[PDB]
């Protein structure tokens, strides 16, 4: 059908937008630490702890096969990155302090990316 279409290109633009914004917040993580997932190899309790693991490529990975629906879904994840990393992580550590840094800095980048996601549609 032709709604099924139009639907298909507005999850598409969606897309176009949450790729930019997820370089944007990758940018203000210069030293890399939330680029790949915690590997199970180098902290084996790790799941014993975090429960839903998140990382840029993983989120990366989920958006190029369209599969994020909505601001609301992408917003999640970034939130998982943010919040196992404080979880997991001492105050005094530079993982922390790189994740409250992170989270400051996204705010302004997913303010205005809601703005637009409801202004365009």
């Amino acid at each position: 059908s032709m709604e099924q279409v139009a639907m298909e290109l507005r999850l598409t633009e969606l897309t176009r937008l949450l790729r930019s914004v997820l370089d944007q917040l990758q940018d203000k993580d210069p030293a890399r630490i939330f680029a790949q997932p915690v590997s199970l190899k180098e902290v084996p309790d790790y799941l014993d702890h975090i429960k839903h693991p998140m990382d840029f490529a993983t989120m990366r990975k989920r958006l190029e096969a369209q599969g994020y629906k909505n601001l609301h879904e992408f917003e999640e994840d970034f939130d998982l990155i943010i919040d196992n990393c404080m979880k997991y992580n001492a105050r005094d550590t530079v993982f922390y302090r790189a994740a409250v840094r992170l989270r400051d800095q996204g705010g302004v980048v997913l303010r205005q990316a809601r703005r637009e996601v409801d202004s365009i549609g």
